[PDB]
RNA sequence: CAUGGUUGUCGUCAGCUCGUGUCGUGAGAUGUUGGGUUAAGUCCCGCAACGAGCGCAACCCUUAUUGUUAGUUGCCAUCAUU
């Protein structure tokens, strides 16, 4: 990735400047009309090592997450998500998602239930109101476990964009050890992400940028 | 005022709970809360909650129309007689 690239995608841009984070001072370059302007150059270095670190983890062969529910972030991490093979949470974090994993395997075998009852052709002859009442019910199933719907067993890595609006994805991650790569905003906090992406998080064009470098990492390194 | 069974009661009110997860040092909490909505914890949406069970609802009986099968002990329109 090159300076210019994320400067177009307007990757220095943050947060207000009563809105940011102390902590985020170390990546923080100057402040422009009452908001806070990252470190480009500590960008360039840190996204290369994300990049490397994710090549690494997919070459380990472990398993890839990428959250975002941000409207700038939801379609952009989907399609990078969903590019690279590996699995996405696009629209509801829900609580428990991993900690509940066994829990929410019995979600995914319904959702999978479901499809195959479409298949065989038992919603051919299953009532009116039968088969509507079970499209909406697959059509939430899909709607928030569709995209990690086929998930082997808990990531060994996760992506993350606006940990600070991720809050429980974060919590999660450091209950079982998943190591997050982050897109970090100048209001959010850098201390709870091993591999820190200081960029802005409020860019669909930025959010793109980064989650296509870090899907062109992982693809890499399969 | 040792009990089983049976029954009254709130009330046919929409409540009562558990599994896993999570929060809290802990008793506990969460879900069950909230915006809507319903007769209903009925249902949608959002939500560190995801589900599940007893409930609610429906399955049951009866009444309101009617197709057909049956046509005597029932009915009499068409018919002729009492
Ligand atoms: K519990
Ligand atoms: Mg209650
Ligand atoms: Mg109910
Ligand atoms: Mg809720």
């Amino acid at each position: 990735i090159s300076m210019k690239q994320l400067l177009e995608a307007g990757v220095h841009f943050g947060h207000q400047t009563r809105r940011w984070n102390p902590k985020m001072k170390k990546y923080i370059f100057t402040e422009r009309n009452g908001i806070y302007i990252i470190d480009l150059q500590k960008t360039v270095k840190l996204v290369d090592a994300a990049y490397d670190y994710m090549k690494n983890v997919a070459e380990e062969g472990g398993v890839a997450l990428f959250v975002g529910t941000k409207k700038q972030a939801q379609e952009a991490i989907k399609d990078e998500a969903i590019r690279a093979g590996q699995y996405y949470v696009n629209h509801r974090w829900l609580g428990g998602t991993l900690t509940n994993w066994d829990t929410i395997q019995k979600r995914i075998a319904r959702l999978k239930k479901i499809n195959a009852m479409e298949e065989d052709g038992t919603f051919e002859v299953l009532p009116k109101k039968e088969v509507a009442g079970l499209n909406k019910e697959r059509e939430r199933l899909e709607k928030f476990l569709g995209g990690i719907a086929d998930m082997p067993r808990i990531p060994d890595v996760m992506y993350i964009v606006d940990p600070r609006k991720e809050r429980i994805a974060v919590q999660e991650a450091h209950k079982l050890n998943i190591p997050i790569v982050a897109m970090v905003d100048t209001n959010c906090d850098p201390d709870e992400i091993d591999v820190v992406i200081p960029s802005n998080d409020d860019a669909i064009r930025a959010v793109k940028l980064i989650t296509a470098k870090m899907a062109d990492a992982f693809i890499e390194g399969n």
